[PDB]
């Protein structure tokens, strides 16, 4: 996700904290954002340019090889040099492990647990835009060069952000907690409020993650992929059909993560 995907993944998993993991997070952050996870969430998406945090680049994404439709961990989590485990499922256990020396305080000063709470948080998000598991040589949808509109985009960028922008401006002034205050809602009393226990139901944090990555790429192959060619432009009819698929993700990222940290904190 870009800046909006990420804030109300966070917002939404931030309202959802037990009291230890309210506690931990407030914590854990610095003092100028109040309280507020959400502020930082994108934190990642800065360093991920940096040389120092050239490691963090592939942890935000899982390439699956072309038209398989399928993840298979040892097969697609690792990096170029065919590095294990190093891809966005790998860094959520990897955090998610980190952070569970928290409590306890067991790992000195190995970790930093403030990186460990931003890294987590936005993978958490990452993993759910279904774009971050999709195809390796089309780059999960960057190297589809499409117009969105009436401009230049590509379909990775329209589900990072376009389909979120459009949605926001179009139907609440361009207010991002507006159409926040929605998607909570649609799960809470909702057309997914059924669906919460099942959203919360996935094993061990390496289950998790590759359910999570899964259901990323069904999404992909069925919604994302689907009736999209080259240089064409998406219109109304791909926005509107599209615009519940994103809103769940959301949803489902944030309820998701609201679950791992409440299990790593208690
Ligand atoms: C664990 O990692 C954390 C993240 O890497 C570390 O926290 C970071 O610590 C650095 C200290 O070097 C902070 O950067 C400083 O920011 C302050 C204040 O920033 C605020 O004010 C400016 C302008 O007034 C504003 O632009 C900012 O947005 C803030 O409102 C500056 O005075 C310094 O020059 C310096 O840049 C980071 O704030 C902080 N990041 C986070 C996410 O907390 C932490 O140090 C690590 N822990 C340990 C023990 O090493
Ligand atoms: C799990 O989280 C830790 C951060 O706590 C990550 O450790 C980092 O791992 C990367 C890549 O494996 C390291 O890069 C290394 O740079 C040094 C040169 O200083 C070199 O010895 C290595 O060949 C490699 O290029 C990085 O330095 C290291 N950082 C820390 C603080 O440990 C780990 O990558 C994470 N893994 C996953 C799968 O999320
Ligand atoms: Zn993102
Ligand atoms: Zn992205
Ligand atoms: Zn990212």
């Amino acid at each position: 996700w870009s800046k909006e995907g990420h804030v109300m993944t966070c917002r939404i998993a931030q309202g959802l904290l037990n009291d230890e993991a309210a506690h931990a997070v407030k914590m854990l952050l610095p003092e100028y954002v109040n309280g507020d996870l959400s502020a930082l969430c994108v934190w990642p998406d800065q360093v991920r340019h940096w040389y120092k945090y050239k490691w963090t680049s592939p942890l935000h994404f899982i390439d699956t090889p072309d038209k398989a439709c399928n993840f298979d961990y040892e097969r697609d989590c690792h990096d170029q040099h065919g590095v294990k485990d190093m891809c966005v499922a790998g860094a959520i256990q990897n955090f998610t492990t980190q952070l569970s020396h928290y409590r306890e305080g067991t790992s000195d000063r190995r970790y930093n647990m403030t990186e460990a709470l931003l890294f987590l948080s936005h993978f958490m998000g990452d993993i759910h835009q279904p774009m971050h598991v999709g195809f390796t040589s089309d780059a999960g949808g960057n190297s589809i060069d499409l117009r969105w509109f009436r401009h230049k985009s590509n379909l990775h960028h329209v589900w990072d952000r376009e389909i979120i922008l459009t949605a926001a401006k179009d139907y609440y002034a361009k207010d991002i907690n507006l159409l926040e205050e929605d998607i909570e809602g649609d799960f809470t009393d909702g057309i997914w409020s059924d669906d919460l226990a099942s959203w919360r139901e996935c094993g061990n944090v390496f289950s998790c993650v590759n359910k999570f990555a899964t259901e990323s790429i069904n999404i992909a192959c069925k919604w994302g992929y689907k009736g999209v060619e080259a240089g064409e432009t998406l219109s109304d009819d791909y926005f509107n059909s599209r615009l519940p698929i994103v809103m769940k993700r959301v949803a489902q990222g944030g309820i998701r993560l609201a679950m791992l940290l409440n299990n790593v904190f208690g």
